[PDB]
């Protein structure tokens, strides 16, 4: 373990903390990634790290989740703290304030956060002038294992969800190596109602007709970011619908709506989204379930409370190609992604793994 791990984690990030309310914080941690104010990231990532799946190559399996920078304001800077992709989003078509403040709360005891943003976005708009003046920087970000993921959401007040993300996909989408259909959020109305079956199937049909238009250097894959309170029924027809419609992965999972037992902080009964320790199981046996539903043949993007390297394996021997974390960044700061990846290393030579591909879904071959 590294000077800066510990100086982070045990002194200067409890301290702004305790200086910067929650929102106040994140906006500084964006600004801070922005400019670039940033602890050398001294990890080299070994070929061992590498991953190919959705038509790419990953330098390294460690990504940002969405939600961080849901504006596309950072990308760079999030490279620059190491990780292996970026997910920017959810960005909604029109622009939109999100809920009133207060609207993110720290559990300190848990390790957890609860949010309800309610898809605060700068708009699609403003997000593609953005991503568009950086489009060739990325270009060869991602040919040098470094690609760039898009979620979408929908507007509070729009009367058609399905329009929405097709709007966000011909915007977007050309700028993206990934779309993320967003149907997850626990903090839009009727949001997470969008993953049935015969919504489910008629939204991603309309998406990927509207992606498949598309210009071939410009068309991105399209993965369905689901929620970790799913029914056994639920997550069946998600299975099917994918395999009948031929999506191209599945990011697994969102916030928790739930609240388990256990939690400590004064804030817990505070609506919203859970993040953080208290979801990572919870997540890692949804990625579980998926990829055995999927024959193990639909990639998918393993996040909630990966916040180590033995939280990250855990993710890829249930069956995750790649992993995302955003709570531990809260918590640790910048120096959580070089850590989560050297200690993934070692547990992947520990185990027996020439790599992170021969540890994808190895729980299921046991
Ligand atoms: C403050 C906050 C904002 C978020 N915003 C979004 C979002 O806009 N879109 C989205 O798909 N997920 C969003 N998420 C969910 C994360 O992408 C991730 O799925 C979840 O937090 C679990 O990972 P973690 O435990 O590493 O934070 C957000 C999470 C947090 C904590
Ligand atoms: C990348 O940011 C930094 O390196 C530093 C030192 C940021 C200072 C502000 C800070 C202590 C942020 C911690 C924090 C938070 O305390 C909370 Cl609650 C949230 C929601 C976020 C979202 O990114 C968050 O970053
Ligand atoms: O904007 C938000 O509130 C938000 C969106 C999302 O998908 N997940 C989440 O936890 N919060």
């Amino acid at each position: 373990a590294t000077g800066d791990e510990r100086f982070y984690a045990e002194h200067l990030m409890p301290t702004l903390q305790g200086l910067l309310d929650p929102e106040s914080a994140h906006r500084l941690a964006v600004r801070f990634t922005s400019l670039g104010l940033l602890p050398r990231a001294r990890f080299q990532d070994s070929d061992m790290l590498e991953v190919r799946v959705l038509g790419h190559k990953f330098r390294n399996p460690v990504g940002i989740a969405a939600g961080f920078d849901k504006h596309g304001e950072a990308v760079d800077g999030l490279y620059k703290m190491g990780f292996g992709f970026v997910e920017i989003g959810s960005v909604t078509p029109k622009p939109q304030e999100g809920n009133p403040r207060p609207r993110v709360f720290r559990l300190p005891e848990d390790q957890a956060v609860i949010n309800r943003y309610g898809f605060n976005s700068h708009g699609l708009s403003v997000v593609e002038h953005r991503l568009r003046a950086r489009q060739q920087k990325q270009a060869k970000l991602t040919e040098d294992g470094l690609p760039l993921g898009v979620n979408l959401g929908k507007n509070k007040t729009s009367v058609d969800a399905a329009e929405d993300y097709a709007e966000g996909v011909r915007v977007l989408g050309p700028l993206a190596d990934y779309l993320v259909v967003n149907v997850s959020s626990p903090n839009t109305a009727g949001l997470r109602s969008l993953q049935g079956k015969a919504e489910l199937r008629r939204l991603l049909t309309k998406v990927l007709q509207e992606r498949d238009g598309l210009r071939r250097v410009h068309r991105p894959a399209v993965l369905v970011k689901i929620a970790p309170d799913l029914t056994s029924q639920d997550k069946e027809d998600i299975a099917s619908v994918v395999k009948e419609l031929g999506i191209d992965g599945l990011i697994v999972t969102n916030t928790t709506v739930s609240r388990p037992a256990g939690l400590q902080g004064a804030l817990r009964s505070e609506t919203g989204g859970l993040s953080g320790k208290p979801l990572r199981d919870l997540s890692t046996q949804t990625i579980r379930e998926m990829y055995a539903l999927t024959q193990g043949r639909v990639p998918i993007i393993g996040v909630g409370g990966v916040s180590s390297g033995q939280d990250a394996l855990e993710k890829i021997r249930a069956g995750a190609s790649l992993v995302q974390l955003y709570t531990a960044l809260t918590f640790w700061g910048p120096p959580v992604v070089g850590k989560v990846k050297r200690e993934l290393e070692a547990l992947l030579k520990e185990q027996g793994f020439g790599g992170v591909t021969d540890a994808i879904g190895a729980d299921h071959r046991r």
